[PDB]
DNA sequence: CTACGTAGG
DNA sequence: CCTACGTAG
């Protein structure tokens, strides 16, 4: 049900609803997200990203 | 080793 | 300022 991604030599899982903001970058996907009121950062591949997401995506594109 | 987008302490 | 991310150049 989460993003999982690789983040500075690890992997981690966020639930897509703790996304703050995401952007595309090449074919990257990358992201900020919430942890606890910290701000996280994660990136993936479209190809690993999930629908939801891709979805989070083209609203902000479409939006701004 | 550079580029690309965006924010983090 | 500048790294981190995935992928290409």
């Amino acid at each position: 049900v989460k993003v999982k991604f690789k983040y500075k030599g690890e992997e981690k899982e966020v639930d897509t609803s703790k996304i703050k903001k995401v952007w595309r970058v090449g074919k990257m996907v990358s992201f900020t997200y919430d942890d606890n009121g910290k701000t996280g950062r994660g990136a993936v591949s479209e190809k690993d990203a999930p629908k939801e997401l891709l979805d989070m995506l083209a609203r902000a594109e479409r939006e701004k």
